[PDB]
DNA sequence: CATTAGA
DNA sequence: TCTAATG
């Protein structure tokens, strides 16, 4: 956590290098492993050799370790964060429908900048178009004091359309957090689940609502269950109107909620440690359910949740506020 | 790890 | 169809 730092950051930047500005997938799967190691060693690794012992650690990261030790820095590091077609890709990638894949390609093609993409918006997909439109709004973040009059738009909505609906805004916001990056809408309905084969207009009624009054701005990708968009809080009585923000909203069997709310909610941690739990209580916890385990090694069969409560309940827990869902 | 675009 | 990009 601190006494292997700079390997597993170095390690860590060696990886996305390979990733990223080759197309190395293996050099960077051999990187990560190694870093992930690395991490959980108890103590200060004082040499490669030491390092070495490791697994996923070989003689190639072993002697970058030491090459580090030694001296408080990497060359091949230092020479990576110096070049320009690198470094362009992973500038260009910032861009929202902007990845490797394309990174690479547009750099090749000479568009290495912010106004290289300008020049030629021709050469670009309506996703990476917005993107490029929003770049500085879309890497700014979302003040909570803002999520909440976002929050309260959408529920207003939700709810004009049909009274049946049932809307939630999942993530960092809903466990507090004093700014998010994004929305996350979880959407849902009686009507929808497990079987009940579809009624994409659930998906697309709230949609076109939400346009219809223009809180959604522009759509980045729109499917069935899956919406993922750009809004903005109506710029008020002028000399201030509202950041570009990512917004994305989804169709959920109403069988399949809060599994997927309490999942979404996390944190990762909080997740990943209640699922360790339920484990033991007997339970597996994905996604979209709890399926009780079967001692033949594993088992099925969905036990029903009408709440993030039962959920609890189930694995025999102390419900936790979202609020302190932390971990 | 599943959904969407797109070519 | 596959491949990329988001989450
Ligand atoms: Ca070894
Ligand atoms: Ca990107
Ligand atoms: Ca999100």
């Amino acid at each position: 956590e601190t006494l292997n730092g700079g390997i597993t950051d170095m390690l860590t930047e060696l990886a996305n290098f390979e990733k990223n500005v080759s197309q190395a997938i293996h050099k960077y799967n051999a990187y990560r492993k190694a870093a992930s190691v690395i991490a959980k060693y108890p103590h200060k690794i004082k040499s490669g050799a030491e390092a070495k012992k490791l697994p996923g650690v070989g003689t190639k990261i072993a002697e970058k370790i030491d090459e580090f030790l030694a001296t408080g820095k990497l060359r091949k590091l230092e020479k990576i964060r110096q070049d320009d077609t690198s470094s362009s890709i992973n500038f260009l990638t910032r861009v929202s429908g902007i990845g490797p894949s394309a990174a690479r390609k547009f750099v090749d093609e000479g568009i290495k900048t912010l106004e290289d993409l300008r020049k030629n918006e021709d050469k670009l997909n309506h996703h990476q178009r917005i993107g490029l439109k929003y770049f500085g709004d879309f890497e700014k973040r979302i003040p909570r004091e803002e999520m909440l009059q976002m929050q309260d738009i959408v529920l207003n909505e939700v709810k004009k359309v049909d009274s049946e609906y049932i809307a939630t805004v999942c993530g960092s916001f809903r466990r507090g957090a004093e700014s998010s990056g994004d929305m996350d809408v979880l959407l849902t309905h009686p009507s929808f689940t497990s079987e009940s084969t579809k009624q994409p207009k659930l998906l697309h009624q709230v949609v076109e609502q939400l346009q219809k009054v223009h809180f959604i701005t522009d759509t980045l990708s729109k499917g069935e269950t899956k919406f993922m968009g750009v809004c903005q809080l109506p710029s008020k009585n002028d000399e201030k109107e509202y950041p570009h923000r990512r917004i994305d909203i989804r169709l959920i069997p109403k069988d399949q909620y809060y599994c997927g709310v309490l999942y979404f909610t996390g944190s990762d941690i909080f997740n990943k440690n209640m699922r360790a739990h339920a484990l033991e209580k007997g339970f597996t916890i994905n996604e979209y359910t709890i399926r009780p385990l079967g001692v033949t090694g594993v088992a099925g069969e969905p036990l029903p949740v009408d709440s993030e409560k039962d959920i609890f309940d189930y694995i025999q827990w102390k419900y936790r506020e979202p609020k302190d869902r932390s971990e």
